[PDB]
C-alpha cells in the first residue's frame, strides 16, 4: 500500500520495490522500465571495486589519486580531489567532499590493474553474477560516477545483495557499510552541510543526517545512495529492509518531503515485529 503513493507523485513516471532478505515484498510501476541512475550509479561501481579488492586486483590501501590517496579514499570521498576534475583541493583524509572524478580515478585503477574495461568489469563482477541483464555503464571511467542505466527489477536484485552479501564476503560488506574516515564534516549535495557526513566504501551512510532523503525512522546504519535523476536506494540493516525508487524527474524540492514520507511508510508497513 505504501508504494501506491507514487501514483500521486508529480513525476512523468516512477517505479519502486520493497526488498527483504526473502525477496521483493512489493512493487509499483513498470519495474522493467529503464531509468537513468545518475549517482545511484556509485553503489554499483563501489560494489565492483569491492569485488576487485577481494580478487586481489587492488587493495583498499593501494595508492590511487593524489599523493597520499588510496582506493579507500576514493570510495569514501576523502581523496581531497575536486568534484568534477583532477584538481586536488585538500590533503587526503582531512576532508570529506563528494566527488564524481574521485570515482573515475577509482574506475581507472580497477581497469588498469585488472586489464578489463571498467564497464565490462562491472558487468562480469556484479551485474552478470546477480542476473542484472538490463543494467549497464557506458562512457568508461569518465562516467563511473553517474552514467549507469538500470531498472527497478535489476536494482531490486542488487538490494538483495546489499541485504545478504553474495557478490562479496560478509566481512567486506560489513567493512563497506562501516563509516570510513569517521569524524569528517561536509555537505551532502542537495541537503547542505552535515556534521558528520558519514560515508562507507562507496555507499553513503545516513547516521543521523538532517534534513535527509531517507525516512525519519530509518536507522543510523541505513546506507545507499540517491541521484539527481530523481532515484534512490537505501538498505536498512536494522529493519532488514531495502527500498528502491526510480522516477523520471530530476531531484528537486518536490522530493524533499515525499522521499522521507514513503520511506517511513515502507518501514512502518513492512518492518517485521
Amino acid at each position: 500500500t505504501a508504494l501506491e503513493v507514487l501514483g500521486g507523485w508529480p513525476v512523468p513516471a516512477a517505479a519502486a520495490a520493497v526488498i527483504g532478505p526473502a525477496g521483493v515484498l512489493a512493487t509499483h510501476g513498470d519495474t522493467a522500465r529503464v531509468f537513468a541512475l545518475a549517482s545511484v550509479t556509485k553503489p554499483l561501481v563501489a560494489r565492483a571495486a569491492q569485488v576487485a579488492v577481494e580478487e586481489g586486483v587492488v587493495n583498499l590501501d593501494t595508492p590511487a589519486g593524489p599523493p597520499g590517496s588510496t582506493v579507500r579514499h576514493l570510495l569514501a570521498h576523502t581523496s581531497g580531489l575536486a568534484m568534477h576534475s583532477d584538481q586536488a583541493l585538500a590533503r587526503p583524509g582531512t576532508r570529506r567532499m563528494y566527488s564524481n572524478y574521485g570515482f573515475t580515478v577509482l574506475a581507472e585503477s580497477v581497469q588498469r590493474e585488472s586489464g578489463i574495461e571498467f564497464g565490462r568489469y562491472l558487468t562480469e563482477a556484479v551485474c552478470e553474477p546477480l542476473g542484472m541483464v538490463t543494467t549497464r555503464l557506458d562512457g568508461g571511467p569518465a562516467a563511473a560516477g553517474f552514467g549507469a542505466t538500470s531498472t527497478v527489477a535489476d536494482l531490486a536484485v542488487f538490494a538483495g545483495d546489499l541485504l545478504r552479501p553474495s557478490t562479496v564476503s560478509a566481512q567486506m560488506h560489513a567493512d563497506a557499510t562501516t563509516v570510513q574516515f569517521p569524524g569528517l564534516d561536509g555537505v551532502l549535495p542537495g541537503y547542505g552541510v552535515q556534521r558528520p557526513n558519514d560515508w562507507g566504501l562507496g555507499f553513503e551512510i545516513r547516521n543521523s543526517k538532517s534534513p535527509h532523503w531517507t525516512g525519519e525512522c530509518n536507522s543510523t546504519r541505513t546506507f545507499g545512495h540517491f541521484g539527481q535523476s530523481g532515484g534512490f536506494i537505501w538498505v536498512d540493516p536494522k529493519a532488514d529492509l531495502a527500498l528502491v525508487v526510480l522516477t523520471a524527474r530530476d531531484f528537486g524540492d518536490w522530493a524533499l518531503d515525499l522521499w522521507p514520507a514513503i520511506s517511513d511508510a515502507v518501514l512502518a508497513e513492512y518492518t517485521l515485529e
